RNA sequence: GGUAACUGUUACAGUUACC
RNA sequence: GGUAACUGUUACAGUUACC
């Protein structure tokens, strides 16, 4: 495994959680909506090609964020 | 001017500085700073549409995370 | 050679915001 | 009519990871 890699699928995985986040509560125009769609197809694939599960990387992704935001 | 475009808008910049955040501590691959690159220029050019100045936009839109995140 | 994601460019169709 | 960003499809050239 290459651990960068694998550290920006887990980063990408939680910003995309974020961006649904926004989108279920009413607050973001279609383009935002429509790269919510294509993201998620694109995570899919690269979460087979690594063999990550998405859930479990949306969950380091956030400790990773949460601890490069503490460090700033 | 639209409420959710703006929205839209603001949070982008906000998860780019996070993106950002990432390369500059050298976490991240190279499609990942491939990404930040483009879209640094495409922000750019929303800011321009939207007349809004990109580092107050950036921090709005962590205010708007934040406020979603801290309601989830 | 292959799988996956992406970047630059190209052609077509479209979505959104603004003028 | 235009500006901006994007989505789907297409063509070419690359980058990365893994096999």
């Amino acid at each position: 495994s290459d651990s960068n890699t694998i550290t920006s699928f887990q980063v990408d995985c939680y910003l995309w959680h974020i961006r649904k986040l926004l989108s279920m509560r009413d607050m973001c125009d279609a383009p935002f909506d429509d790269r919510l769609r294509a993201d998620q197809a694109a995570l899919k694939g690269r979460g087979s090609t690594l063999g990550l599960d998405l859930r479990v990387a949306t969950m380091e992704g956030k400790k990773i964020v949460e601890d490069i935001l503490k460090s700033e």
